[PDB]
């Protein structure tokens, strides 16, 4: 009965086109699990410095405003895969005892009780579905149907979401030729300019305007940078 | 019977986190293949580097003569169970219409005695892509309904590599690097294209220090620049968590 659960979500995920289906799906799944509130959040693998990370919540308009204009996204020890196990995490006082100033912020902005699952994504990108309600002594929930229905649902709606390349999943925009993949994954090699000429049988010239023509369009000091980054994504070796 | 799968589950990452070989993982893989039915089990990994010829293991029960014969015609340069591409929820089943591209490699498989199969797949923390496949010999049918079987194999290709991954095994590990935290902020630093010149200005020390651990870091790594010792980390996700 749980795996006629499974089927129907993996149907209804699998046909959706529209982003908001999606996060009204996730609001209402939240809902029936005696939830009031979601999130779901996204850290790029890249930069390596400064990692982008994008968000969408129905959480209330206050509480996202002092979330950011605090910072508290650098601190928050619900995006920390180390708090981890499975891929689950129960929030818990303990939890928060490296960030209280997060734990009392969110209190009294009336979030008393949540969860949170997360996996990585074929972009390595790492997605955080996180669920809270204001009230307590309610639970629902055997853990494991919880732990289980939670890893279904940060896999199917962030995969939907990138079906339809949506900006919160999608990694800064670096749509290369064949050519310059191949370039790029002997620049990864650690190949100078000289030797990929060589081994692709095109003038060092060519090479050249390649590896500056990836640098344009993606902002770049030099040949260095765009190689990590498509390492880092795995847009060489999807 | 859906608590009693939860429980396996439970035995299983008990099982799993704390076996102490890696003979004792493919052993649990070959009874639950066993008990499902299968004679035929096969893990495979693709590794995520060397960037140009990516390196590939594997470990099966699949009699011999087919495995010197798969090699020989060098099936894996075409084989769709091994492409991520096909799958879905990280599940695939075998099956006439998928084996469009590789006639040579189906009818190959029957003729060695694989009629049906299935393939289970996700990817590692260290970005390397773990492949399941199980086989039988019995033709028949399709077993009970594809949710269970998707599940089970879902687990058992996870937890099965993530011991291996907690042992050192070769089949799953990519190559080791052991840096100093302060050589792979300079590497965070080097894929973000800054000169030797300019992490000094910014971590405080001498320029002739930043060229020297670049120099250590490529040491213990068998490569020549700052540019490969920085993607081979980039691309393992050394760089940022995990591991
Ligand atoms: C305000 C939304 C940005 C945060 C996105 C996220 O997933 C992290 C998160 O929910 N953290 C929870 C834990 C306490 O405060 C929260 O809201
Ligand atoms: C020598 C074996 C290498 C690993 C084989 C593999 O990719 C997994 C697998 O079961 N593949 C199936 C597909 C058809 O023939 C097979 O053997």
């Amino acid at each position: 009965d749980f795996f006629s659960w499974r089927r129907t979500m993996l149907l209804r995920f699998q046909r959706m086109e529209t982003a908001e289906e999606v996060y009204h799906e996730i609001e209402l799944q939240a809902q029936q699990l005696e939830y009031d509130y979601y999130s779901l959040c996204v850290r790029h693998p890249v930069p390596f410095t400064r990692p982008k990370v994008a968000f969408y919540t129905n959480y209330p308009e206050a509480w996202v405003s002092y979330y950011q204009a605090k910072n508290f996204l650098a601190i928050d020890p619900v995006l920390n895969p180390e708090n981890f196990s499975q891929g689950h995490l129960m929030w818990n006082d303990d939890l928060f005892n490296e960030a209280q100033p997060l734990w009392e912020a969110a209190r009294a902005h009336g979030l008393r009780r949540g969860v949170t699952q997360y996996l990585m994504l074929p972009n390595r990108a790492l997605g955080f579905l996180s669920f809270s309600r204001c009230s307590a002594r309610e639970i629902p929930i055997l853990s494991d149907e919880l732990q289980l229905k939670m890893q279904l649902l940060v896999r199917e709606s962030l995969m939907a979401l990138m079906r339809l390349n949506d900006e919160i999943v999608m990694t800064p925009e670096m749509n290369f030729s064949k050519r310059e993949k191949e370039i790029l994954r002997w620049t990864a090699e650690g190949k100078t300019s000289a030797e990929i000429a060589m081994i692709l049988s095109i003038s060092e010239n060519t090479v050249n305007f390649h590896q500056k023509n990836m640098q344009k369009k993606i902002n770049a000091p030099n040949k260095t940078q765009v190689a990590c980054y498509a390492a880092a994504t795995g847009l060489i070796h999807h």
